């Protein structure tokens, strides 16, 4: 394979540079590196390793990558070749993919639109093929700059792979029967559909409401409060696959179970041996929709209500009354809140200063081994 | 075998009551359960159930196990059964295990005495069959209460367990060829008596020092501040196999080489997708090792440094510089410049609060699936 030569070639030069992070935004090394791309016999030809060697030699003057990302941004093809620095991402460093592109339904991607590409990674470097790594964002370059209209890349694949993996065998434990018929059996590219559908709401919702991210990103990222803001925006999506009658009537449906389903159960077991920020978040919503009348356990099954969506209407209104005093108060001041919301419904240890996870989730961990 | 006729009855009543963990103190609850354990065939003949069915009687005039935790601190036998509630070890409810008592050396057991009993499970219940599960503390029966003479069980099997699945295969992918001369092809009785030494000493130092615990648990609870006191544990730990001469030679050599690759390696790599207590004060040390000469790098591969035993002495004597300062500032003073000197060494997010896997050991989970 041609790309195949071109993922050989970019895989040698990471395992060259893999001891020399500290040096990426040096010019002795970038012009180096740049060479040895240039001279690369199949990815050296490559347009978009025309344009990184470009923005690798001028870094000393202009640092950034602009020809690189005008390239992506363009989309003058399916490839994404960089050098990258993203601490939450550590497999990427020099890296390349192809990816392909999905459907999209012209009203969803009309009335809540954002610069998001929902791909299947076709082929790509070892960096890309860590399980961690399920999207790619503007600022992951190591130019660590994020302009609003920039592309953001997830990987629908992984998150295919995941549901297969982890949702479905929670669904079939967990759940009450038919609790979730439209993915039973679904094959992988009705999930995929639905997927894509929530990365679209999810970045669309990130930057609406009271305290929007990435303007207020540096109060959102202590772990009740991360966890908290994927939720306020991921209920708000589970909202519009309900409310929203433009959108075709069996996508939304299915998109509405797939969100419901990933934040009530996948993300609810993530984290070894405390809950991620996710997980403390879905914890907070499965206690809850407990109390408040969303579902109910029989036997230890979660049984959804027919009331759901009128207690999910609760929550969001909950979280956007309080986001609303920005207005009147500081942003720490809303930070307390929120975690006070947080602490009611989930197990805070406050001598730790950190979460356990609530009982019902730790006793699936250990039953599923998820 | 009558054990396993015992654990079932227990495995029998533990189904029965796992919807009921917040009874697990109500008397109406309790005097049904003693009720129960009194009329299991078999388990109801045990002097140590017997024990359980007084105390759980008596509850709600004397909210403390007493009998039961009498028996086994007495060593009447080598059964343990009682109503446990351990945050942290969810999977204890109702349980029983039988257990068999590891050789110690006589001068550690005088010299570093502590009530500290490493054993094998032979038999158990579920509960004690989760992985999470290696030790028990008095304070994990539903009464919370722990003297400092009451005592602490390790199972030393599961640490074997670990050794062999994690340890092995991290020195053999992370360390310099001889770096560990004693523990390669180790069979799991060496294994097994240098793990016994290692929780030994474990206890024994917990107790002592300028901030020992529990008089200062409540203040050693923060995730970057419970690994530094393991760490400094340990560390002295390691520092007495080296140090104390009437050891026996082999013996304490084996056990450093335990202790050492454990917490170089295996704590390292704890907690997904954050580093947990163990493995932040882990990577406090290798950053701290290589920045002061006692470990050197050469393309990802560790070497121990000849002059490993002096930079380990400077690091417990830094920490206790540290913790010395009690005697004239307060407890959240030293708090606070214990913060100060791990996070020189650590990947902190000052915005997230918490803690990045440093990019060694990041890598490192991800090539060997640790
Ligand atoms: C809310 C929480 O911090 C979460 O990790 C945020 C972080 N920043 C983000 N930024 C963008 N563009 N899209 C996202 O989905 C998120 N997720
Ligand atoms: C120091 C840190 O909190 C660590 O988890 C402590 C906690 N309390 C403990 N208590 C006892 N008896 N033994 C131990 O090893 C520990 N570990
Ligand atoms: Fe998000
Ligand atoms: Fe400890």
């Amino acid at each position: 394979s041609p790309t195949a030569a071109v993922i050989a070639e970019v895989d040698e030069l990471r395992e060259k540079i893999k001891g020399s992070r500290n040096s990426f935004r040096d010019q002795s090394f970038l012009d180096q590196l740049a060479q040895h791309i240039a001279d690369a016999p199949h990815l050296g030809r490559q347009p978009i390793a025309r344009a990184l060697v470009e923005d690798l030699r001028g870094y000393a003057s202009e640092p950034r990558l602009a020809a690189v990302k005008a390239h992506i941004n363009e989309e003058r093809d399916q490839h994404i070749f960089s050098l990258f620095d993203a601490s939450y991402f550590p497999s990427l460093s020099l890296e390349y993919l192809t990816y392909e592109t999905l459907p999209t339904n012209p009203h969803l991607a009309a009335r809540y639109a954002s610069p998001t590409m929902p791909v299947n990674i076709i082929a790509s470097s070892k960096g890309f093929q860590s399980r961690v790594v399920v999207a790619l964002f503007p600022e992951n370059h190591i130019d660590g700059i994020q302009r609003g209209d920039d592309l953001i890349f997830y990987f629908i694949n992984k998150f295919v792979e995941r549901h297969n993996r982890i949702t479905r065998k929670m669904i079939d434990a967990v759940m009450a029967e038919g609790s979730f018929p439209l993915l039973r059996g679904a094959d992988d590219r009705t999930v995929e559909q639905a997927s894509s559908w929530w990365v679209r709401l999810h970045e669309y919702h990130h930057r609406q409401g009271d305290m929007p991210i990435p303007e207020f990103l540096r109060y959102k990222k202590l772990k009740p409060l991360a966890g908290l803001e994927e939720l306020r925006v991921d209920v708000s999506g589970m909202l519009v696959c309900l409310n929203d009658p433009e959108l075709p009537a069996d996508e939304a449906r299915l998109a509405y179970e797939y969100i419901l389903s990933e934040r009530l159960l996948r993300y609810a077991v993530e984290g070894i041996p405390r809950p991620n920020y996710d997980a403390v978040a879905s914890q907070l919503l499965f206690n809850y929709l407990s109390e408040h009348g969303g579902i109910e356990l029989h036997g230890g099954v979660i049984r959804l209500c027919p009331e759901l969506p009128a207690v999910l209407t609760e929550f969001l209104d909950r979280i956007q009354r309080i986001e609303q005093r920005i207005h009147t108060t500081s942003a720490e001041e809303v930070q307390q809140n929120l975690l006070e919301f947080t602490n009611r419904y989930t197990d805070y240890d406050p001598d730790a200063k950190d979460y356990r996870h609530i009982p019902f989730f730790a006793e699936i961990k250990e039953r599923l081994g998820v």
